[PDB]
Order: structure tokens, then sequence, then C-alpha cells
């Protein structure tokens, strides 16, 4: 009868939808945002990192001593830092040194440790430090193929409450493919109307459909499965930023690039005329930093 969270990793997900009033420019169709940038540390792979690490801990990967490592460019590493800062394990990342100094002391606040290289290098670090010591463990993504990330489900169960079961089409950004095509198959079964639409970033400007290689270690990384996926919209960086400026100044909302991209797209299916009329679903997974 109390609403108390016992640690702030139970505060992951849950997040709201906001309508977009101005950025859409006379859209005859309804577009409204899901709010990523309202997880605790700031982007939808705290869902991500929060359940690659609860798996570990249930199949007893993670003892009370186990070291946390992982290699990140980005949000992952945030979202790994909180979580096992708020869990008591220790946190070991690795990353490119391109790596903005903003957000190397973020990840320095939350009590993670850089490991700072030359990406591959970030991966062949990670793997070497491993073997040093079997505390070192490496969260990684453990569904069976068949299954939709663990994630997903939670994030498509959210989109299927909070719009009563209307949603039409669903726009979120490439990223793993495990959110997009994750949410496809959760939500596919129930309404076979709904659309599932893919963002893909590109430089500053520049169309027609193409599989997508993921991130590995080597040279030749693996293509993400987009199967579920109807479309993919690709969005140069340029429009992507434009939008996420117009987003801060016209809806009072501060978000990232990869959101800037994904506006971009709903704006665009939203004035697709067979779209007219239907709601439009579209995940912001980033926080604002450019700025």
């Amino acid at each position: 009868s109390m609403t108390i969270a016992e640690n702030i990793t139970q505060l992951i997900g849950g997040t709201p939808l906001v309508r977009l009033r101005r950025v859409t420019d006379g859209a005859a169709a309804d577009v409204v945002a899901k709010l990523e940038s309202f997880n605790p540390a700031g982007s939808i792979k705290d869902r991500i990192g929060v359940a690659m690490i609860d798996a570990a801990e249930k199949a007893g990967l993670i003892k009370p001593d186990t070291i946390i490592l992982e290699p990140t460019s980005g949000n992952t590493g945030i979202a790994l830092a909180m979580v096992s800062a708020a869990r008591g394990y220790k946190c070991v990342l690795t990353m490119p040194d391109t790596m903005s100094i903003e957000r190397r002391m973020l990840l320095r606040a939350y009590g993670a440790e850089l490991v700072l290289t030359p990406m591959a290098g970030a991966i062949a670090k990670a793997e070497e430090l491993a073997k040093t010591d079997d505390r070192y463990f490496i969260p990684q993504q453990f569904e069976n193929p068949a299954n939709p990330a663990v994630h997903a489900v939670t994030t498509a169960e959210e989109v299927w409450r909070d719009t009563d079961g209307k949603v039409d089409i669903f726009v979120s950004g490439v990223g793993t493919g495990g959110t997009i095509t994750g949410v496809a198959q959760v939500i596919k079964q129930r309404r076979p109307s709904a659309q599932f639409v893919a963002v893909e970033p590109a430089a500053s400007p520049v169309k027609g459909p193409h599989p997508i290689q993921g991130i590995g270690a080597g040279f030749v990384p693996p293509v993400l499965d987009l199967a579920l996926v109807d479309e993919v919209i690709t969005v140069g960086n340029d429009d992507a930023l434009e939008l996420a400026r117009r987003m801060a100044t016209e809806e009072g909302l501060l978000v990232g690039i990869s959101s800037g991209a994904a506006v971009w797209a709903a704006r665009e299916l939203a004035h697709r005329p067979e779209n007219a009329g239907k709601l439009i679903v579209v995940v912001l997974p980033d926080f604002g930093e450019r700025y």
C-alpha cells in the first residue's frame, strides 16, 4: 500500500508519453513521444543494462564480489555504472579516448573505472582483462533468438497500456535491433494493423532499403535481424540535430540527436496520407548534450 522503490534500479522504465504539438508541422496523424530520457541515468540503455545484470544475478554469474566489465561508447556504460553503484558492484568500462570529457566525468561520478583506448580496442581490452581475474563478468544480451529482448517486452507493454491498445505505428532507433524487433514481436499479434519503423542515423545529409551492420569485434560485424520491421527510415545528422533543437525550443523537450532523428522519421510518417488519423508512438532514447 506504500509506493517506495527499494533502490534506484526499480525506477528504470515506466517512462511517460507526451504529445508533440509543434514540431510535427501540422501533420494529420497524432505523434506521441516516449521519453526514455526519464530513466534514472537518462537513456533507454538503463533498461538493457539492468536486464543483463538481473539475468546474470538469476543465473548465478554475479556473486556479491563480482566485478562488472564492459566495452562501451556511450549510454550503455552510464546505465551499467548506475546499476553497479546501486547494487554495490565494482564497475570497469573500456572505451575509445574520443569519449567526451563530460561523459568520462559522469561515469567516474558513479564510481566507474575507465580504461581508455584509441571500437575493437575497447572490446579487445575488455576480453584481455577478463582473462586476468575470474571476478570479472562482462554483461551480454542473453535471450534465445526466438524470443524478444526482455527490455523490449516491458517497453512494449507500457506502450500497449498507455495507448489503451490504440498504437498504430511504433517508431524507434535501430540500436542493436532488440528494441524495435522485440516490440514488434509482442504487439503484432495483438494489433495486426500496427507498423514498426526503425530509424537509422547517417552522415550530415543522405535512401534505399538495406541490411545494416551491427557492432562487434573484427572486420565483419554481424548484420542486424530486422525481420519484423516494416520499414527503415535513414536520417541525416543535420536533419536530426535541427529537430532536436526544435524539440527543446518548441516543445520544452531537451533530447539528443537520436531523438531528433526519430522525430524526423515520425513526422515524415505522420504526413503520409495513408497514415492520417493514426496514433504514432516515437521513442526518444537519449538526453541532450551537444548544446
